[PDB]
């Protein structure tokens, strides 16, 4: 599923991500924009053999099991495929773990490089929330 901007904002709020660990909804929407272009089915292989899955490009090196990432962990206790669903529940639950891991949203390199410090409120502007 390819979310619209306000549509994703609403689903993230519904699942308790707005202001989670102090990150406003615009931060989460901006990260989703540049990680997946709002596409729940996005997958991308990393040079180290791991793969990033879903709307927030969660990495199989640490967070989900895809059965082909040697030495990886599965700290969200989830098949990586569950992160590709049209319902964003699993991606949100796992992202909550990731953003609580110590480095905040810097875990998402695209967030650090493209959202951090910017006018992230633009991403929810005009949204009925
Ligand atoms: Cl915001
Ligand atoms: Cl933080
Ligand atoms: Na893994």
């Amino acid at each position: 599923k390819v979310f619209g901007r306000c549509e994703l904002a609403a689903a993230m709020k519904r699942h308790g991500l707005d202001n989670y660990r102090g990150y406003s909804l615009g931060n989460w929407v901006c990260a989703a924009k540049f990680e997946s272009n709002f596409n729940t089915q996005a997958t991308n292989r990393n040079t180290d053999g791991s793969t990033d899955y879903g709307i927030l490009q969660i990495n199989s090196r640490w967070w989900c099991n895809d059965g082909r990432t040697p030495g990886s962990r599965n700290l969200c206790n989830i098949p990586c495929s569950a992160l590709l669903s049209s319902d964003i529940t699993a991606s949100v639950n796992c992202a909550k773990k990731i953003v609580s891991d110590g480095n905040g949203m810097n875990a998402w390199v695209a967030w650090r490089n493209r959202c951090k410090g910017t006018d992230v409120q633009a991403w929810i502007r005009g949204c009925r929330l």
